[PDB]
């Protein structure tokens, strides 16, 4: 398979400059009416799950003929500070939609509302019914990858064949998830990309669609990305450090993780701090 | 009055078998899309309120020419672990409707949402307006039984006659409550009966209507019931022990009781654990 | 400007009588289906913000050629026990609408829901867009009074002129806020006025509109008011003392203040205690 | 054993009318406020609202035995939830309004509610506790041990002993554990108020301890639905449900009754918490 | 009484501009961080944002008296809610950043906020507290006792005494309670930082105690809207509202200001809580 | 320095199959329940799930060095969040199931999780802590000090000293701090159970301390993905992720793993909290 540029050196913005940029980001969150986050494997490295195209990334290790390292199971992985921050942004109405490429299930398990998430590449923990299209979010990883049969049957009242939701190398993106994602991206005045290299054809382009009709793009990545030149702001730092500085400037706590929890529909919005004066 | 079979010996399932059955129940809660609970006086014995047809039950004591025992007032009675568990099941979306024969007011006082409860036999604590059909949930028991005048007047803007809601021996069941209850029972793939003997004509039949079109019935009672042969699972144990084991297997806390609280309309659903893999 | 009667002596109801009246008020809250609060500067004196027409009030001090005293900034002012009590009344459904003359921003900052508040005289902390009528709730006081330009521009996607929302001496009342307020007052069976003298022409009359078609008026003020003769109950005491006694009789806690928080839309109602028996 | 003296059983119940009841609970609040040293004495009446029948009440174990009937249990000892009264006493210890607690119940619900073991004397023992014959070390288990009358359970001591574990349930001829009796006698002796909840006070050492408070000026309060052995020695008798009494009392004191996290053992009392200031009295 | 020395009243207020204000609150944070022993001294200025007028401020009791006017109260002593400043000091004690607290206020709001009585010296007394003439025992009441100048209230001691209860409000000629002064003098003497909030420091023993910190190297900080007696002895003077200053300070320290559960007395300090690690300084 | 003995690096990992894994975590729960004195020994394996690479694991610093590669950090030491394992150990101290904690990590996450410093021995030091050469006083900072090998940071002591502040990071030839080693040796000596999480036990004083538990009857448990120096001395070896093991263990114990409020220092352990009653064993 065509696996794109792997193992680029990383960039570390100096602290003075890094604080300047997170204040810029905060201003843009404040200035905007419609914010989408797009997330990749990078938001999960700090919970012990390796990325694909970083120094110790799955593709990168393969090329040096090495195995990537897991410091946790998918089951025992805890959502990062960045995961819980996105939960809080959605709950106070500063985050309209969230689009993720990750198959690791941590967005859902963090208690992010499923009706505001597009899982572009699917979910280790989710089976679909080949007959009635019903989704089961399970407590362990299903067992298969590539939309093959798990050997469990639908229970609605059906007995249809349940399959995995992990695309293989030629599978089309789920249409509902891709549709919602394209809508959210097109109709945004701010897209922010966290821990994605933006190299995958459909998924990595959607942030650019925010730039059509005047909208700002922000990119938060340790490595260069495919679209660095299209950004209004590029932040080279650990997303956790970036996201904790950001919540602090927004006057928002990062909520505790109750443990693995599914929320299907978003709850009505909670109160948030008032906006600073700007310009 | 025709008062049915009273004082049957009780059954105690051995522990090994009891744990096997509560795992069966949990599987059925997991497998189902539409769960109704039906509750009788048995869920209230552990808060000091005696049942009707048990060893020390009101009807049973009468026959041996004895008085039944109250270890609490209706006012000072605290909802049981089983009451608070049903509150939590509704709040995480594992319980669609609840149908109760009890007049003791503990469902409402536990903070169960009234728009998801049918009080088939009425409520010590509730007056209705004979004119505009408005319901007042009071902090003490009204004073009368049999739909007679309390001597308090409606306050909407009416001055109509407020009466008790406790049926006497020939009164028809409230039509709205009976209607909602029959709907919830018919359109369920799982009914579970807790602390009811199922001997009363309209009320005790509704669980059977779940069995039409493929639906499962579960019965949790210390004594035999009228419908033991129709069940898919029979659990002979204390509902509190059963319900605490069940919540544990579902990965759900039993909430604290804030004290006496009326919730008219159900709130949108809270997150719940993901489902195990089954078969 | 015509500034009305200033500096009247205050009245202090004796304790026996004061407790009798707060029990009367509580009965009326219990008896009613539709309660509006109207609030003036008096609910803010206990957080260090002086009133207009009291002994040490802005107008009153001017006449004796004195400056009124601020013991806090608008920014550092904390909502009073009366503010947080009104938050709790709205959240348990005992308060339908709230109408305030205060420009101090404490209702909004207490986390009262904006869709249930009419700010009749505007808000130090709020800018409006002269073009698209969009409102920005800021974290500091805007800088101008009298609907003049702040020198900040709209950010929707507009670049329109943002102005203050503080009426000057001839400006018409905001039409949406006045409209909602007149509706809420007309269709109420109980209006309660807290810390207002009711001297301002549109604002001070709205409580009277509750008295049309049988509705009760209650007035809580240390000084005489314009409309004392129209009231069913007059309570001469500190609103904080009155409101804490009231919540106690209603069996309701006064919530902690999380700090400055904007809630745009009201959340669905929380459970409340059941009603006593009355007459 | 069989011929043992089981006392007066099944006496009629008394119900103070609502008026006389509120005035009495207000009077108790006053005695708590006025007192520098409050001991509580509890019996099986604090456990009936959690599904456990008493001994000498209308459906009490002894009372049903005399009529040839069986007491009814509405739960196991394991699934039993501490009452409003149990949780209210945890709080009174946590704000310093309760010096000591002396109970005759073996149901374990005091310990399971999180009451600190160093401020409680379990006069008749505890179904959940086994001792070591050698070590004298106490294990608090998540289930009932199996035996009564201080017999070997089948488990051994795990200090590093391998000594014999035994139940703590006294039999008819068995003396009281000397440590619990001694602390209970001291706490009762130097109390300026004893309040007895759900006990009829017929058992010889246990039922007399509140009288030791009445020597040297101390006040005694008896809350019970039936007459009790010492009704004549009381300064205040309250005929009502201990839950109603304790919920009113706490309300007068301005204290909230704590949630029960589930079965939880606390060996040693934590330092005191803030409590409301005292009303002005006379 | 009438002729008594009431000091300089109604001085003009000073307002540090926003810039100079943030730099000064950052400088205070640094002094807290650097110091192993922080005492606070409070006066009536911490109580004005809760509706209680001061003595020597523009609308202060003495200041209005001199012009022939009356001070205004925006609440009773009973309905008065502790300020952001009161609750912030509770927290600083709970994380170990405050060794002792020395207040001249008689409004009781320190005690009512849950500040532990063993780490606070009530130099001028407390409206809510009566002593026993005989016992010397202190009762903290839910309402103001009635009298000032150490006169009998009409209540008697309830230790088991029947001794005379008296107010603790000092009069003009009355000495300071020796215990509170002694602890305040010790805490001030061995402090390496004293911070004074809302006091003008004119009263002779009370106002001098922060200077005792300045002997043997100690730093003194004065936060006050008006000049104060000792402005010249300070290492840092902050002209702003004590609430704004304390809310900024806590934010710099990474501490949250606690909710007030309502009127609550705590006799003895609880053990310390975790607090954020220190910034690197110079 | 360069030639130093770095031990066996990059050994293969072992994965106990699910069945054998649950039976082993149940067996550990039993050993905790049976034991009166539990010490934990932690190494860099408890920090890998928070983005910090270990030393001798497959991508461990030493292991990558040997292959000519660089270890990867998924966060700074400052933005690093304590793991499920870190927070689970805080709780076990708070309910009295953990007597002492002995760690070889310099990452500071134990202290930052709110683990009380008086029940923990930081054998190899702490990036966030500077000592005073003169005072021997320790400052816990909000950022990493700058240096390793006990060299001057550039800051001075603020006790009132002006002494030299130094890092606490041991170098290759540096002895262990005598106080931490002494407490660790005592706690290990008198423990009836040692449990080692994420250490390969190759460092000479630190790795041997769990063996001191095995003298005079004590049980030793090793939880580690790779073989360790002392695998043969263990009574129980668990090959799995320390998070999975600790989350199962806590569930068996009926304890919840606490939220992390953010970076918070606690000098002295608080008194114990209630914990569930013990299961009946054999
Ligand atoms: N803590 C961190 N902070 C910031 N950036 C980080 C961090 N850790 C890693 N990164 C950066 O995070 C970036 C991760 O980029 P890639 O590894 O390509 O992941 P994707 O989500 O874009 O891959 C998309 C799909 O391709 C796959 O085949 C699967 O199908 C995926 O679903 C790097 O550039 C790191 O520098
Ligand atoms: N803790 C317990 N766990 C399980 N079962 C229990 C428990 N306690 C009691 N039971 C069982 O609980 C069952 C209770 O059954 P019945 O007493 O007939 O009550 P109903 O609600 O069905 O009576 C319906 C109406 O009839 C009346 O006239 C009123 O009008 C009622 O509204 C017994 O079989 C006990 O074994
Ligand atoms: N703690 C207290 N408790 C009760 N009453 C109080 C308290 N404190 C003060 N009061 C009473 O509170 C009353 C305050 O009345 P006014 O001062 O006229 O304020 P408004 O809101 O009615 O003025 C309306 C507009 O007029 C202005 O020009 C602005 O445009 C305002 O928006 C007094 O009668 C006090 O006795
Ligand atoms: N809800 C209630 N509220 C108040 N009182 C109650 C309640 N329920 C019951 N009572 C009263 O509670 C009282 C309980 O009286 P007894 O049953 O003799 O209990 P003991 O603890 O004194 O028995 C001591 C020993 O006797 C044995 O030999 C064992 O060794 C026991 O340990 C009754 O008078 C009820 O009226
Ligand atoms: N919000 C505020 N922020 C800051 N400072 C304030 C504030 N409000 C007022 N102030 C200042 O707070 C200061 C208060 O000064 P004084 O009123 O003399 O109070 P004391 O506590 O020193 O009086 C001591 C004794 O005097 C009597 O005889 C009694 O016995 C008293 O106990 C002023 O300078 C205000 O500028
Ligand atoms: N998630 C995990 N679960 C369980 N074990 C793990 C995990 N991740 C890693 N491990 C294991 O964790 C183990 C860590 O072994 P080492 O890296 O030698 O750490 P130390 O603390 O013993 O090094 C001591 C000193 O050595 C230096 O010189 C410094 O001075 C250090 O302080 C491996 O065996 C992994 O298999
Ligand atoms: O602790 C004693 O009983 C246990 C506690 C208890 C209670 O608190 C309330 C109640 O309604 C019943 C009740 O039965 C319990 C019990 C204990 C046993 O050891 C036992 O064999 C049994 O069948 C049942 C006990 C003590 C005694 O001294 C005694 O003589 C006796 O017969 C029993
Ligand atoms: O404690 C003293 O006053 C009380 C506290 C207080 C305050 O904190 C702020 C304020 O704005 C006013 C204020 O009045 C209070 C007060 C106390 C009385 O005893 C009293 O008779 C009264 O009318 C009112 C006091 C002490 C004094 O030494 C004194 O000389 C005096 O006149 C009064
Ligand atoms: O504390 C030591 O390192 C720090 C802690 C640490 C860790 O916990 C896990 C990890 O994956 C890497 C790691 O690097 C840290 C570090 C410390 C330094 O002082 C330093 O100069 C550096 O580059 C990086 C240390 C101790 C040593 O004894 C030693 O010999 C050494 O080289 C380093
Ligand atoms: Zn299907
Ligand atoms: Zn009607
Ligand atoms: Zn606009
Ligand atoms: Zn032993
Ligand atoms: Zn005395
Ligand atoms: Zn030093």
């Amino acid at each position: 398979a065509d696996k794109g540029k792997c193992g680029l050196p990383e960039i570390f913005d100096p602290p003075e400059e890094l604080e300047r940029k997170v204040w810029e980001l905060a201003r843009l969150v404040w200035q905007s009416s419609s914010v989408v986050f797009h997330t990749g494997a990078g938001i999960s490295t700090a919970s012990g799950i390796p990325d694909f195209r970083g120094p110790h990334g799955v593709w990168t290790m393969e090329e040096r003929g090495l195995a990537p390292k897991f410091d946790t199971t998918f089951e025992s992985a805890r959502p990062t500070q960045t995961h819980m921050a996105l939960v809080q942004l959605e709950r106070v109405g500063l985050l309209r939609f969230l689009v993720s490429q990750n198959v690791d299930g941590l967005h859902v398990r963090s208690g992010f509302p499923r009706d505001k998430l597009a899982e572009l590449h699917g979910n280790m923990f989710v089976e679909e019914c080949a007959k009635c299209k019903t989704q089961y979010v399970r407590d362990t990883v299903v067992g298969t990858m590539g939309l093959k049969a798990t050997g469990r049957l639908c229970t609605v009242a059906c007995r249809g064949e349940l399959r995995d939701t992990i695309l293989d190398w030629e599978d089309s993106l789920p249409d509902r998830d891709l549709a919602l994602a394209d809508e959210a991206s097109r109709n945004a005045d701010l897209s922010i990309t966290l821990g994605t290299s933006l190299q995958i054809r459909p998924s990595g382009n959607l942030p650019l669609a925010t730039k059509r009709r005047g909208g700002r793009l922000v990119i938060v990545n340790l490595q260069p990305t495919k679209h660095d030149r299209h950004a209004d702001l590029r932040i080279h730092g650990y997303v956790d450090e970036v996201m904790t500085r950001l919540m602090k400037h927004l006057g928002l706590e990062i909520p505790a993780w109750d443990g693995p929890r599914v929320l299907e529909r978003a709850l009505p919005p909670l109160p948030r701090p008032p906006t600073p004066k700007l310009e």
